[PDB]
């Protein structure tokens, strides 16, 4: 039953990584977070952490990914370059629901500079708890994304 | 002249004429090229995402705009194309930073989430905002490129 | 039965039928009462704000919904009425908290800012969410009441 | 030329008050902030600080007010109870512009739990720098709000 959630940031996300770890662990009994870095305020490059989490998720070393930078945008661009990854920029409850229900997203990308802590919590909770719809019309869309990889 | 390829799905279709008009309001140099769909028929967002994205990546167009319900499926699909940096934007800030930091070449928008005046703001801002030119973002962007091989 | 007085200006007018429908989707107990405007003619938001607000404050209606471009003018005008707690909401979270903490009796919405599925989410959430009942919010709310004299 | 900006919070806003003070002082040469409290994490009641700032602004002891709670909603409800106050809940650049340009808002209300720091900065900058439109159609709306006081 344990679902490991790999969490990655840059130095802009770094200052809130502890809260992200908690929001995961409190989202449900089976979710366990693994924070992969970085470990200081030293400037680093978001794609290195994006790609490390996305590759973990793609290989089945983690079930879900969470990435945090200033806006979430760079993380979502980088992570989507990994085959098998569907990385969703979410900024509210509605987008979190749709990312899962329609896109079966396996990575959620968030902006520390844009979205406040209770909303980041709610996004994470929602993303981890919402199932994929299972419907044919969505699946056919997802197969076209996988063909393009 | 900057050619702006515009794509939607059926969910974004009903507002596509307003999107074309927002592009022309961003300035006289912008030439919108709306590539479909041209009716209310249900279609698959990735066909239109990948179409706009491929155009921009091949240099058939300078910038892309993708409109679906939330923006997320468009951003996931577009980013599968090498050379593409597709940014889901939902406000002025994210539109600025997608350009300034990520040199984003495709903006992805949600017709179900984001109201018309904000969509207009985002499009104008996205088209008018330059890349900051800073080497630390450039190195990040080179890392994303390297992950595409 | 809960009567839901609904007001707009000319900017909110074009979506008022969707707002009425979102109210009926929130549950069978909700009865929408749309009080105008009934055409595209330019009107003054405060006339409709104060009208909905006065209805709710006098107990002619249980809840109010006000729609203008951004929500802001509606919230400023409605809150001038004693007994009114009008909340500008733009997502699920704010819709929850307006109810749970502020026991808000009027929700104010922006047709220009917020997309249709989020407006629907907000309305449903606002109508379905109860006040938390906590005494520390009640004391706050009594302080607002005291400032109205 | 000095424009004093009175800033008030509750204990939920308290942890970011320093950043708010800076965002004001850096918004323009003439703006100077005055933080009125609270001064700890001890729980307090948002209406007491809302009403103190709003009354400062209403009496001409400060030119503009800023209020910060979890969502901004309680602050905007309370502050609007003071005659001469037009208190706008803002959550992005667009709402900040409209609050000033259309509503001539003199108080801006913000949510620490909802909106991230770079957006809070941008809202403040925009709110302080944007003039009122001066137009008759807006002024007639504002006179109707003042009649209701």
């Amino acid at each position: 039953m344990t679902r490991k959630v790999a969490i990655g940031a840059d130095h802009i996300g770094f200052p809130i990584h502890e809260s992200i770890v908690r929001y995961v662990r409190e989202a449900g009994e089976e979710f366990e977070p693994v924070y992969i870095g970085p470990h200081s305020l030293e400037r680093v490059d978001y794609p290195d952490y994006a790609l490390n989490v996305a590759r973990m998720v793609a290989r089945g070393e983690a079930d879900v990914g969470i990435l945090v930078c200033g806006s979430g945008i760079g993380m979502s661009i980088a992570a989507n370059k990994v085959p098998g990854i569907r990385a969703a920029l979410c900024f509210d409850h509605y987008t979190a629901v749709m990312a899962r229900q329609h896109n079966d997203a396996n990575v959620v990308c968030l902006g520390e500079r844009t979205t406040g802590p209770a909303v980041l919590r709610e996004i994470i909770m929602t993303f981890l708890q919402t199932p994929y719809s299972g419907e044919d019309r969505h699946t056919q869309r997802l197969e076209k994304i996988k063909a393009a990889e």
